[PDB]
């Protein structure tokens, strides 16, 4: 069935980023205040470049059909699409911890790990790549769900290849790259799980402000590094196994399973199978 734009009434913003914004809307047909609160994605600026990007992620979230994966409820046609979207209270995971802290036991935290990881899977399943693996773009739909937001930035991996290039990057979240994607724009299933470490990291950092990927590379390649800069001394320090500290109070195993998925060997890196086979043995265990 489909969305009339006269029927989305505007609620309130919930984030911009790459040419896009997202708002909290009700698609109210009955005029009553009565109709369901939506997630709406629209561009900003729709150059036919952006329009064709913004259809490619419409038909990649229409695919998927999993648990930990935001549902896509439609689309709203006036091009100038609109993507329909559930709407998740909660809000993102980083957020939620940020507000929730140590409130939020290790049990719980590793519920999340695994629902991140089994919603990754099935995404690799499809040969899909997210490119944007953070706690910031995880949403949570209650205190035992969790599901991977914004494929804004997902590729389809070519038929013959098991990575995609980006020959133009735009906006990079370079604290969350894999070597390869910092030096060569390789992105691939391992870049992704290189990824998730760096969002397991962020869970069990419980989002401290000075602790956070950022704050913790620059602190290692120096506060006075800018620019094109931070890439070239991140690329040599990742070469020369600089890593993330691991977190306070964090369980040793599951410091381990970091240490794995930010693995410089491509190859040498976990399946999204296998981590989560491991942490629903941890989460049995505790
Ligand atoms: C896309 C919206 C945006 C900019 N920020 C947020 C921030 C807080 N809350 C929501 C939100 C609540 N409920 C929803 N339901 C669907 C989509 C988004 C939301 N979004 C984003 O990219 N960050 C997270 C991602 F997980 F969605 F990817």
């Amino acid at each position: 069935t489909q969305f009339e734009e006269r029927h989305l009434k505007f609620l309130q913003q919930l984030g911009k980023g790459n040419f896009g914004s997202v708002e909290m809307c009700r698609y109210d047909p009955l005029q009553d205040n009565t109709g369901e609160v939506v997630a709406v994605k629209k561009l900003q600026h729709s150059t036919e470049e952006h329009l064709r990007d913004f259809e490619r992620e419409i038909e990649i979230l229409k695919s998927l059909q999993h648990d930990n994966i935001v549902k896509y409820k439609g689309v709203c046609y006036s091009r100038n699409l609109k993507l329909i979207m559930e709407y998740l209270p909660y809000g993102s995971l980083r957020d939620y911890l940020q507000k929730h802290k140590e409130r939020i036991d290790h049990i719980k935290l590793l519920q999340y790990t695994s629902q991140i990881c089994k919603g990754m899977e099935y995404l690799g399943t499809k040969r899909y790549i997210h490119r944007d693996l953070a706690t910031r773009n995880i949403l949570v739909e209650n205190e035992n769900r969790v599901k991977i937001g914004d494929f804004g930035l997902t590729k389809v991996l070519p038929q013959d290849k098991e990575y995609y290039k980006v020959k133009e990057p735009g906006e990079s979240p370079i604290f969350w790259y894999a070597p390869e994607s910092l030096t060569e724009s390789k992105f691939s299933v391992a870049s992704d799980v290189w990824s998730f470490g760096v969002v397991l990291y962020e869970l069990f950092t419980y989002i401290e402000k000075s602790k956070s990927p950022p704050a913790e590379f620059m602190r290692m390649i120096g506060n006075d590094k800018q620019g094109q800069m931070i890439v070239f001394h991140l690329i040599e320090l990742l070469k020369n196994n600089g890593r993330l500290p691991r977190p306070d109070g964090c369980p040793d195993e599951i410091y381990m399973i970091m240490t794995e998925c930010w693995n410089n060997n491509v190859n040498q890196r976990p399946s999204f199978r296998d981590l989560a086979l491991r942490v629903d043995q941890i989460r049995d265990n505790m």
